[PDB]
């Protein structure tokens, strides 16, 4: 069972002894610090609040467990047993913490306050930063959602330019990341974050998380389609690749089906097997049930371009209203190898230069979508900005001489709309001067209760692209 | 509750309809594929997965119906092998009819070798071997963390040996700071445990419980920490009271090691004037078992470490050790815990050696670099089908993409052996059966729902030792 007393960085166990004597309040905030990625999608805090922070999170057993572990871990007795007991006895184990946050799905420029944390009981001054570690992990869903959305911007731009519209945009980036992430829990969180922007996923874990923690009007937030993997082709034997293809497309004759075509020779598969031997099984398919040819090796751009050129000569290609080449509607391509935001950009621009519509293509991304991301990408950071000691409030901050980029904000913070309709973060409690209207943060957690929440539908609406709006 | 029927890549739900008819066996294997450096990998983490997710009654009526309901909406189609899953439930009381054989955990194996294999034990369950690919492949993560951590240990060992003449304290020189920088609580536990294969310092507490539950140590705990400040415990005193914060903290922790972050405003002022003059009397009186550990946390990591040492070396009594390298007094040490990964670690210790500073003086903290900035393609961790039986005939299968020879996979039934020179070789096409290469190093670790062989965390550590530690 999860124990919040054991879910922090070890050194934080010793911090209650380090703050100034008679400190009654510790107030801290999270931002994606300013230094590509000029704006971030706020997503994921609600999951953390519900799964880990709400309700009775302290018991006698959990306190004893943490005491016993930390005694051995530090080779010394430094654990604040009394402080945790206070929370157990006074609040029935509910955390005396208040969290204010921007609404989930909101798209906010870097360097703005996204959420704040403060203790609601003076005895629990130490609790604010105890939970830094668990709250800071919000960096991951924020970062997946943001990087996913930046890829949606690229796709929308090139789809609009080559086809004249955005039809199918939300199906153009398919999460293949389940095997390439670091755990089952990460799989669910990361997939859910991708689904803020798109509707295609093979990472099943994301569905249950969304259903449990957020909710959608639709039965599921994300979809997949039948597809082969290398084993369902190669198992037929090296001389029987054609037999494999035929069986598979016949088994899935009236739904879309993706068939990995590079087990031995992608160019042969496209030109000779699909393009000649099995062509009669492709040209007979429904617009609602295309074959999706899937290359999976080689230089992604060169391979996509060559596959398209091959198919373009074996199948009837049309020219859309924008002047770009379009495969017949029973035939599409998916590139699911080596795709990240950079190579995605390179492929669509390369297609555009060769006059191929982005209609023709979809992308699968795994490690690039859900794993190859760190807290440094958006400088996701949690810092103390305000304390009260001896009944006096002090605005606090860091400002390292050798890195002004690491300077933190001072005092009590609030988020506001500017006269031009942008966001601004006011420091030093200046939000109280009421020169900038109401604070846009909302209380989302207070004294063990989740006080405000968002459906996955409203998160999606908040996260929409300008061009979509 | 966890449902194994919902723990695969979506497309795998459709694969039972795609294999050749009359297929009774699907046999697959995992390797860290060679790539035309990380030449050897630590095999670690499978036991966690076997116990947490694969063993026992993992199929129930309710889990089957749950999966059916989800996949109906997810695919907008009824494709789902309910009969296949029902069979496992009825015939095996929901235990997976799978055999997994694996190299012992902790083993250090060169790239391009079989590390584990997977096959179905019942012909009806040919589809199940690759169903569980997704969950098993996630073993890439503890493998890669353990491997990358160990490679950093090699660098530390080489430089510690060169600059000091021994390896004392080597296991305490890389401290896991990664808890907040990983993607989830579960990941934190797994990654932290992987680091602890090589080292003993961690703030990622989640790793301890995982190890205790799934592996076990003779010692009460596998990993340790020491009291340390963060910026909040310094800055809360106010900008003009950094010295008061330092004093309060070192006095609170006067008899144990304590790390104090010293760059809140001006790291160089802090070292030279605050530690080096104002509070010097509190530092020089400390025990060798309770040093002050000064922590810079910003600026160019190499440049800053060198300047911190230069400053401290002129405020404190420095000795020259038997190797000719400078050494701070035993009550004073430094930890660089910002921007550390395997590359910057190498650059720092090399820069230190150039400036004649012993590696004894320094320790490292690594967070994102240690537990998060790693992917499955770092070691090309990969799971492929190499053997099937169709119509009673075994056939050796593989992929071999024309444009990428590096993605070619192995053929047939596999086994891992010692070579005459003591190295490793993976035999293909069932050639291990010729018995020309002594015993298969793969052991059955899972069979029909039961974990059949387990390793303690102590055995794993012994297996993962550096050669230099052995010598």
């Amino acid at each position: 069972e999860f124990n919040i007393l054991l879910a922090t960085d070890s050194y934080k166990v010793t911090h209650y002894k380090q703050y100034p004597p008679n400190t009654s309040k510790v107030y801290s905030y999270f931002e994606c610090r300013e230094k590509k990625y000029e704006e971030t999608v706020f997503y994921g805090l609600q999951y953390i609040l519900n799964k880990y922070l709400k309700g009775k999170v302290v018991t006698k057993e959990k306190i004893q467990e943490a005491k016993d572990v930390y005694k051995e871990h530090f080779q010394d007795d430094v654990f604040n047993e009394k402080g945790w007991n206070y929370i157990l006895e006074k609040y029935d184990g509910h955390l005396p913490i208040e969290i204010k946050a921007v609404p989930e799905g909101f798209v906010i420029p870097r360097g703005n306050v996204l959420f704040t944390v403060e203790n609601t009981d003076p005895e629990c001054y130490w609790l604010t930063n105890w939970i830094e570690t668990i709250l800071v992990q919000s960096w991951y869903p924020i970062t997946v959602a943001t990087n996913s959305r930046e890829q949606k911007k690229i796709l929308a731009k090139y789809l609009l330019e080559t086809s004249g519209n955005l039809d199918g945009l939300e199906y153009k980036l398919h999460d293949f990341g389940y095997r390439g992430v670091s755990s089952q829990e990460t799989a669910g969180i990361g997939a859910s974050a991708h689904l803020v922007n798109f509707k295609r996923t093979d990472t099943v874990a994301g569905l249950a998380l969304i259903k449990k923690y957020y909710g959608t009007k639709d039965p599921v937030p994300g979809y997949s389609v039948p597809a082969a993997e290398h084993s369902t082709i190669t198992a037929w034997g090296k001389d029987h690749e054609k037999d494999a293809f035929e069986h598979i497309v016949t088994q899935f004759s009236s739904v879309p089906v993706s068939v990995v075509s590079d087990s031995y020779d992608i160019y042969n598969a496209c030109e000779k097997i699909w393009g000649e031997d099995l062509r009669h099984l492709i040209v007979s398919r429904s617009t609602q049930a295309p074959l999706i040819i899937r290359p999976d090796s080689g230089n992604p751009l060169d391979t996509v371009l060559k596959v398209l050129e091959i198919l373009g000569k074996k199948f009837p290609v049309t020219e859309n209203s924008k002047g770009y080449k379009l495969l017949p509607p029973y035939l599409r391509v998916i590139q699911g190898d080596g795709v990240d935001i950079n190579t995605l950009q390179e492929i669509v621009e390369g297609m555009k230069q060769k006059m191929w519509s982005i209609e023709n293509i979809a992308f699968g991304s795994g490690g690039g979508l859900l794993q190859k991301l760190t807290r440094d990408l958006l400088n996701c950071s949690f810092k103390c900005s305000y304390v009260v000691t001896n009944g006096l409030g002090i605005n606090v901050f860091k400002d390292p001489v050798a890195d002004p980029n690491k300077r933190s904000k001072k005092g009590r913070l609030s988020l506001h709309r500017t006269p031009a309709g942008n966001f601004v973060t006011l420091e030093e409690g200046k939000g109280d001067l009421e020169e900038y209207g109401q604070d846009l943060l909302h209380t989302v957690f207070k004294n063990g209760k989740v006080t405000k929440s968002y459906s996955f539908d409203e998160i999606r609406k908040n996260a929409q692209l300008n061009i979509e709006l």
